[PDB]
C-alpha cells in the first residue's frame, strides 16, 4: 500500500463526475468554459447545479441550471446530466509559461439556494491541436524540453510525498525543462496539480508494459487482454482528463503494437479530443499515435531493425507519405557518464520544424539506500539485494542522484 | 524545357506575371510539346528557367497537364516548390545548411521534404556548380541522395565549358572567355562550369 488510504463521506444525493472543456476563437480573445455534470441519487425538480468561475477573489463567470440534457438520440437525454457553458472574454491563458489558473466551482444545490454539495477543480485555458504536421499549444507550436521521470525515492522506495515532487519539479524548471512524461504509468495525483500550478506539460501514461513477452505484441494483440487493458486506459482519463497540464495521453510503453491498441486509440479520440494520443510501439509510427514518438533514434545515422527500424529522425519525417510531427519519447540515455551529442539533437530541433523535441532519459537514478557495518548508507543498485535476475546498474539512468544532487 | 527566361527583368515575374506575355510564352510551351511529346527520352516537361513566378506560369502548366498527362511537369522560377511544379527542383540548395533568402529561401535538401504539408520528390535542376577548380562536397550530396528516398538526384551543372576559339600573332589558337571578344557587358569566366573542356577533354 504505497499510495494513500483515505475516506470519503459523500451525500447521498451527489456529484458522480464532471467535465472541463474549453474551446477558443480565432484569436484567443474569446473562451467558452463547458462543465458536464452527473449526478448520483434521486433526481428531484428542485435540484440545481451552478458552476462558476473564479479568478482569485474575482467571479468570472456563473451558471445555474437544473438536471436534463439535450435529445441525443431516439431514447432523449440524460436526465442526470447537465451541461453548462459559461463565456469568457480575454481569458488568461494557460501555459508552462505562465501557468495562468482559474477556480472552477460545482455546486449541487436546492433551488432554495441550500447546498447539497460542492466539488471544484483549477482551470487552465488552453487548446492543444495537432495542425499541418505541426502540435500547437494556444496557437504556436510548441519545443519540447522533456524528460521521463519515474516515482523513485531512494529511502521510501516508489512511495511519493509532496517534498520530493516539488523539489523535483523546480530542479527541472531551473534547468530549462517544459515538459514531463509520466513513465511509465498514472502518477500520483498531486503531480498533475503541481504541474498545472508550476507549469509543466505532461504526458499522462497508462500503466501497460509488456516488454517481455514474446513477440512483444503476444498480450496487446489478444482480445482476451482487452479489457483489462481497456481498464487501464479508461480510468486514467476519467481521472485525469481536467488538469490543463496534461497535454497528450499515452497508451502505455513497450508493448509492441496489438488490435487492443487501435481500440484503445480510438477509444481515448471519442472521449477526449482535447488531447493527441500518443503510442511509441510497434515500430513508433503506427495508426495507434498521432505522433511519431521513437525512443533512442539517432540524428543522422539510420538503425534498421527488421520490422521496426530507428531512422533518422531527420528522415523519418520525409518518408513517403508522412506528415505527422516528431518527438521522442525518450532520447540521451542519461546512464553514468553520459550524454554525448546532446547537442547534435538540439540542433536538429531548432533546425526541423516537424522535430519538436523529445523526452529525455531519464530524471532520477533509481539507486536505493543499503547500509554498512557500521550503519553507514550507501547507493545500492540491480542484484544488490540478492536479487535475482536483475540488471545491475541499468536502473542509474538519471541526470540526477537519487538524492537530487546533479550529475554534470 | 521551354525556350523562356527572362532572368534579367525587376522583379524576374515582370513579364510572366504579365497577361500580356501569355501568347508569346504560351507559344514556347505549345510548340515544343506538339514537337517533342513522342519521344520516350523525354520523361519531364520544364516550363523555362529563371522567370520568376507568374500567373502564365500556371496557366501554362495546367495546358500541358491537360494536354499530356504522360508527363511531369518541372518549373523552378519563384522558390522552387510553386504551384506550377510537380517537383521540388531547386538550384544550389546545399545538402545540410539553409540559405533563407527573403521570399525564395533555399532549404537544406534533407529539410525541405518535411517543411509541414510538403510531399512531393526534390530533384535539383542544378547542383554542385562545377566551375573550374570544383566539385568540393560533391560526395555529400551523393549520400544523401542515397539515403533519402525523396531525393532522387539532380542536374549537375554543368557538362561543357562555354569557351570559344580564338587565334593569335602566328595563327595559334587559345581559349576565350567572357569580354575577350570587346564584349561588354559581360561574365568573363562564368560562361566556364563544365565537366568537360569545350573539345570535350575531361576536367578531373
Amino acid at each position: 500500500i504505497f499510495r494513500d488510504v483515505s475516506l470519503l463521506h459523500k451525500p447521498t444525493t451527489q456529484i458522480s463526475d464532471f467535465h472541463v472543456a474549453t474551446r477558443f476563437n480565432d484569436d484567443f480573445s474569446r473562451a467558452v468554459l463547458e462543465a458536464e455534470v452527473q449526478m448520483c441519487g434521486e433526481l428531484r425538480d428542485y435540484l440545481r447545479v451552478t458552476v462558476s468561475l473564479w479568478q482569485g477573489e474575482t467571479q468570472v463567470a456563473s451558471g445555474t441550471a437544473p438536471f436534463g440534457g439535450e435529445i441525443i438520440d431516439e431514447r432523449g437525454g440524460y436526465a442526470d446530466r447537465v451541461t453548462l457553458r459559461l463565456n469568457v472574454e480575454n481569458p488568461k491563458l494557460w501555459s508552462a509559461e505562465i501557468p495562468n489558473l482559474y477556480r472552477a466551482v460545482v455546486e449541487l444545490h436546492t433551488a432554495d439556494g441550500t447546498l447539497i454539495e460542492a466539488e471544484a477543480c483549477d482551470v487552465g485555458f488552453r487548446e492543444v491541436r495537432i495542425e499541418n504536421g505541426l502540435l500547437l499549444l494556444n496557437g504556436k507550436p510548441l519545443l519540447i524540453r522533456g524528460v521521463n521521470r519515474h516515482e523513485h525515492h531512494p529511502l521510501h522506495g516508489q512511495v511519493m510525498d509532496e517534498q520530493t515532487m516539488v523539489q523535483d519539479i523546480l530542479l527541472m524548471k531551473q534547468n530549462n525543462f517544459n515538459a514531463v512524461r509520466c513513465s511509465h504509468y498514472p502518477n500520483h495525483p498531486l503531480w498533475y496539480t503541481l504541474c498545472d500550478r508550476y507549469g509543466l506539460y505532461v504526458v499522462d501514461e497508462a500503466n501497460i508494459e509488456t516488454h517481455g513477452m514474446v513477440p512483444m505484441n503476444r498480450l496487446t494483440d489478444d482480445p482476451r487482454w482487452l479489457p483489462a487493458m481497456s481498464e487501464r486506459v479508461t480510468r486514467m482519463v476519467q481521472r485525469d482528463r481536467n488538469h490543463p497540464s496534461v497535454i497528450i495521453w499515452s497508451l502505455g510503453n513497450e508493448s509492441g503494437h496489438g488490435a487492443n491498441h487501435d481500440a484503445l486509440y480510438r477509444w481515448i479520440k471519442s472521449v477526449d479530443p482535447s488531447r493527441p494520443v500518443q503510442y511509441e510501439g510497434g515500430g513508433a509510427d503506427t495508426t495507434a499515435t498521432d505522433i511519431i514518438c521513437p525512443m533512442y533514434a539517432r540524428v543522422d545515422e539510420d538503425q534498421p531493425f527488421p520490422a521496426v527500424p530507428k531512422w533518422s529522425i531527420k528522415k523519418w519525417l520525409s518518408l513517403p507519405g508522412e506528415t505527422r510531427p516528431l518527438i521522442l519519447c525518450e532520447y540521451a540515455h542519461a546512464m553514468g557518464n553520459s550524454l554525448g551529442g546532446f547537442a547534435k539533437y538540439w540542433q536538429a530541433f531548432r533546425q526541423y520544424p516537424r522535430l519538436q523535441g523529445g523526452f529525455v532519459w531519464d530524471w532520477v537514478d533509481q539507486s536505493l539506500i543499503k547500509y554498512d557495518e557500521n550503519g553507514n548508507p550507501w547507493s545500492a543498485y540491480g542484484g544488490d539485494f540478492g536479487d535475482t535476475p536483475n540488471d545491475r546498474q541499468f536502473c542509474m539512468n538519471g541526470l540526477v542522484f537519487a538524492d537530487r544532487t546533479p550529475h554534470p
